[PDB]
């Protein structure tokens, strides 16, 4: 291995380490991938945002958008070159990435008040972040003459077969990786660059299952782990279960969220509900993983009338963030949640979507192995969850601004 895991401060060793792997990754480039890394290098801004909100669009939209060849043709040259040993990696973002929503300092000041940093850290203490889409980083430390966008510098460390695209760009060279991991942040310092303070924190990167727009990789993998789930489960449950999914959920549910297990109890539901928990009990989650919710208004407070339901209006968005970002929700019903992140008619007016990280051995089941319900991609969730929104991001679904909710399930 003629490669240290990180160059740290040794530029010079950094450059001419990449500008060799370039080279070196260039002779496994297609003239398709060559094109797209071209259409990067001339306007990385559009191709960035794309890979990042991609997958919420009906399915047809997104094989029918100019900019998803594109897209895949950088994945697949991303993907082309997998490093075979671990690597750190540096880049510069902005604090509001990590619902910091506020100036950490300006460019005028040069320190850091201790005010702010305590502030930082209890925001970006111990959150899972959602990092996705195609973002250029530095195989070293950002020193002096080196461009320092924001006060806030990532220090994060790719696992050994993570994909990583070197390249030449006009004289120097960059690097080139797709974010498809949550992101954590174990710790910060304070450090001086050309007489200036900035944070520097220290990220490491936590592994989900995310199908995202491919459903049919995501179904295969439901129908391997839940394909027996039902035999598992004694004739009452199933009949309970299919009974719930038959049309049964629309009284249970009501029941769960007018509290009435406790305001007006009904034997034959409190059954019911039992059975399911338990059921949702018998193969936990085999292993982290992202489903999507397209919540209605009503889930947060909101009807389709409310002057706050429009976040075409900034305002609003804000006022949302302050009521929600970093607080936690709880569901007394039991809740579905599809691992699919396209968008569907009958959904097509929702504008809040709830992404949500499922912690492996989480108690759910994949509903859609049970033939019959082909066509939802179900992953129901126990009743009584509890989801901390850690980020609120917003996105256009044509003239209409919708919301996702990076969050993630604790219990
Ligand atoms: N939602 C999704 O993304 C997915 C839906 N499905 C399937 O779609 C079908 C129906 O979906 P959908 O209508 O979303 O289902 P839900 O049964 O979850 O929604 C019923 C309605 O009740 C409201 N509601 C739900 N939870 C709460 C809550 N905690 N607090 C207050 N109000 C709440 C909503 O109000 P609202 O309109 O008024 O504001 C919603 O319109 C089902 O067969 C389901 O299995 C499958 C996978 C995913």
């Amino acid at each position: 291995i003629e490669r240290p895991e990180d160059f740290l401060k040794d530029k010079e060793n950094a450059i001419q380490w990449e500008k060799k792997e370039a080279e070196r990754v260039e002779k496994n480039l297609d003239t398709l991938e060559k094109e797209a890394l071209e259409l990067y290098k001339k306007d990385s801004e559009q191709i960035s945002n794309y890979s990042q909100t991609r997958q919420y669009f009906y399915d047809y939209q997104i094989e029918s958008n100019p900019r998803e060849k594109e897209y895949k043709n950088l994945r697949n040259a991303i993907s082309k070159n997998k490093i075979d040993k671990p690597i750190n990696v540096y880049y510069f973002e902005s604090p509001e990435k990590f619902a910091f929503n506020k100036e950490i300092r300006t460019e005028n000041q040069n320190e850091i008040s201790l005010e702010k940093f305590n502030e930082l850290k209890e925001t970006i203490q111990d959150k899972l972040f959602k990092q996705d889409g195609f973002k250029d980083v530095s195989l070293y430390e950002p020193g002096n003459g080196d461009e320092k966008p924001t006060p806030l510098l990532i220090h994060l460390k790719l696992p050994k077969n993570t994909g990583m695209l070197p390249y030449i760009n006009s004289n120097d060279v960059k690097t080139l990786i797709e974010q498809d991991y949550s992101i954590k942040i174990d710790k910060i310092v304070r450090i001086v660059i050309e007489g200036k303070q900035y944070i520097k924190a220290e990220a490491s990167i936590v592994n989900s299952l995310d199908f995202k727009d491919d459903v049919s990789k995501g179904d295969l993998w439901g129908k391997e782990n839940y394909s027996d789930w039902s035999n598992k489960l004694t004739p009452n449950e199933l009949a309970d279960v299919n009974d719930y999914m038959r049309g049964g959920y629309t009284a249970i549910n009501n029941y769960l969220i007018s509290n009435g297990p406790l305001n007006n109890p009904n034997p034959e539901l409190d059954s019911k509900v039992n059975n399911i928990e338990n059921a949702l009990k018998l193969t936990p989650i085999p292993s982290n993983l992202i489903v999507y919710r397209r919540s209605g208004p009503q889930e947060f407070g909101l009807t389709l009338t409310s002057p706050e339901y429009d976040f075409n209006k900034i305002e609003n968005i804000d006022a949302f963030k302050e009521k929600w970002e970093g607080k936690v929700i709880t569901y007394p019903n039991f809740i579905s949640t599809s691992i699919g992140s396209v968008n569907m008619s009958a959904f097509a007016k929702r504008k809040i979507i709830l992404r949500i990280n499922i912690p492996k051995d989480s108690p759910g089941a994949y509903l859609s192995a049970i033939p019959g319900y082909a066509g939802e991609y179900e992953v129901l969730l126990n009743h009584g969850s509890k989801f901390k929104i850690n980020k609120v991001d917003s996105y256009k679904d044509g003239t209409v601004t919708k919301l996702i909710l990076d969050a993630t399930l604790i219990n």
